[PDB]
């Protein structure tokens, strides 16, 4: 899961709204961030074997987390009323803008999904493991 801290949002974060969101939710925020980030790349990092961090994750999330939790604790951000925080047209800014996820799949892009087989490194690891 994520290990991101939430101060480190709040550092290259310059919102208000961001600053003053709590750790206990920059948390549940960063969290949420990922859950898309880990949909778009339809992977989770569990494996302790495999939780790189790369600039791209980091500001992907870092972007994500700071746009959410940007319309997380604002001013009077409209938002399902009963619903939950997803990433629809919603968030209307004081503006009137539909202030809508940023664009952190390039950077992800880079961690998506490829297009590779099974030519991996597979059947080298547990015949180590195993001896």
């Amino acid at each position: 899961m994520l290990l991101i801290t939430p101060d480190e949002l709040k550092s290259y974060s310059v919102f208000e709204s961001v600053k003053t969101r709590p750790d206990e939710l920059l948390k549940q925020d960063i969290l949420e961030a990922t859950a898309d980030i880990i949909l778009k790349v339809g992977h989770d990092f569990s494996d302790a074997e495999y939780i790189p961090l790369p600039e791209t994750v980091r500001l992907a999330l870092l972007k994500l987390s700071q746009f959410y939790a940007l319309i997380n604790g604002d001013e009077s951000i409209i938002k399902g009323y009963t619903t939950e925080k997803i990433g629809d047209y919603s968030y209307t800014l004081g503006d009137g803008s539909s202030l809508q996820k940023p664009d952190v799949y390039a950077l992800i892009k880079d961690y998506v999904k490829p297009a590779d087989p099974d030519l991996e490194g597979i059947e080298a690891k547990v015949r180590m493991r195993s001896i």
